[PDB]
């Protein structure tokens, strides 16, 4: 509260820790269905149904420019892909495995890296 703070969690390497994920996640052999934005135009559904549309360029776009103001907004972008995938993707297809894959991956390597 006022004047009486918590001891300071040191987040100076957020930044670089949370770019050296993305850079696993982007080269894994699953990322393919992840890497750009779906083509609103050619996805028929996509638009409507999916109201916070993410990937993995966005989200290293918006590393890279400061519009992440912590580490809980960057995973909760990251979470955003493979929430949106398990929305529109059955399970037993390789896009909807290829997402559960890549979801495991992610929170192993967040839970290894600051937790």
């Amino acid at each position: 509260s006022m004047s009486v703070k918590k001891p300071k969690r040191d987040d100076s390497k957020d930044l670089a820790l949370c770019s050296m994920i993305l850079t696993e996640m982007e080269t894994h052999e699953d990322a393919w269905p992840f890497l750009l934005p779906v083509n609103l135009k050619l996805v028929p559904g996509y638009k409507k149904v999916i109201k916070k549309p993410m990937d993995f360029s966005t989200i290293r776009e918006k590393l890279s420019s400061g519009q992440y103001p912590n580490l809980e907004t960057f995973a909760l972008d990251v979470r955003l892909v493979f929430d949106n995938c398990e929305t529109f993707n059955e399970d037993d297809s390789d896009i909807g495995r290829a997402g559960h894959n890549m979801r495991k991956y992610f929170e192993k390597k967040w839970t290894d890296t600051f937790k």
